[PDB]
């Protein structure tokens, strides 16, 4: 039924949602219509995904009240400077055809450009302007975090990062936990970049509960306190991935999955912030 988690700002976010990364813009409307139909209420898009349009149409097409929906969009890398943030969100808003998004994020820190503090400053402006209910960042390291916070005194609501069994970024989640910041896992199912489902601590928890391996992972994230939003273009999967409030892995089972993280950062499948310009 998807539980909702309380953010540091007093806003609630549905623990499981649907991501649109890699869904072609042209198929984006159907893709989202289905997800809404199936039962999903939290959509994760990005200006860079080029599909805010489909997302908006779908939402419009569906009969759901805005209140029951949670839209999240993101601020692209080339828009951190000056008042580009205000221009950026406004265009997203027009694409999505909404009055306001639920959450807005700084897509990447782009540390070489040294403009993330500035972008965060502006972010705080958009929230006060009512353009977005909450603000958070994505792909920010602990140093990035400490700085933006020390600089503004405004803690981000979330931090969306690459997170899965083989690469957990514990230093970040740990920090996030002490700072009342919620973690959003991206690429929660390894983005299909490695045999996650064949993983034995994975296969073991699956058969033990009669769930699929994909479902075992999600439940892992979920029990860890993470917000997840897997992507799939297949109805079956939307349904499968949505049915995970059933079981409950065991402490030991959770331990077994956790141990999949080598600790040398070798399980990473995507880009490291220090490489994204
Ligand atoms: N803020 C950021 O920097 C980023 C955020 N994200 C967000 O996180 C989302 C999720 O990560 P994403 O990169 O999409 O990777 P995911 O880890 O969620 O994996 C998606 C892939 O796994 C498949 N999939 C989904 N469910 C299942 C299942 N039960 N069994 C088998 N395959 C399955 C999909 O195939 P198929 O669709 O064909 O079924 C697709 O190939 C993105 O869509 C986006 O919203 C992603 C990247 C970066």
């Amino acid at each position: 039924t998807v539980p909702s988690i309380v953010l540091n700002d007093g806003n609630s976010i549905p623990q499981l949602g649907y991501g649109v990364f890699k869904v072609p813009p042209a198929d984006t409307q159907r893709a989202v219509e289905e997800a809404l139909e199936v039962g999903y209420r939290h959509i994760d898009t990005a200006a860079i995904y080029g599909n805010e349009e489909g997302v908006g149409a779908a939402i419009a097409a569906s009969g759901i009240a805005r209140d029951d929906l949670f839209i999240t969009t993101k601020l692209w890398n080339d828009r951190h400077d000056g008042d580009e943030p205000a221009a950026a969100i406004a265009e997203s808003l027009a694409k999505l055809a909404l009055d306001q998004v639920d959450l807005y994020l700084v897509h990447w820190p782009t540390p070489a450009a040294d403009n993330y503090v500035h972008a965060w400053e502006k972010m705080i402006e958009l929230r006060a302007a009512g353009l977005t209910r909450s603000i958070g960042v994505s792909n920010h390291l602990v140093p990035h975090l400490e700085r933006i916070v020390a600089a503004t005194g405004v803690v981000p609501a979330v931090n969306q990062i690459e997170l899965h069994p083989a690469y957990q970024q514990r230093e970040i989640t740990d920090w996030a936990a002490a700072h009342d910041v919620k973690i959003e896992s991206w690429g929660p199912l390894g983005q299909g970049k490695y045999d996650l489902f064949g993983a034995e601590p994975v296969t073991a928890a699956a058969a033990a509960h009669g769930k699929t391996p994909a479902q075992a992972v999600l439940r892992w994230h979920l029990q860890k306190g993470f917000v997840v939003f897997p992507k799939s273009v297949r109805r079956e999967r939307l349904e499968e991935n949505l049915d995970v409030f059933d079981f409950d892995l065991t402490d030991t089972e959770i331990a077994a999955i956790d141990a999949m993280d080598p600790g040398d950062g070798s399980g990473r499948v995507s880009a490291h912030p220090d490489e994204v310009d």
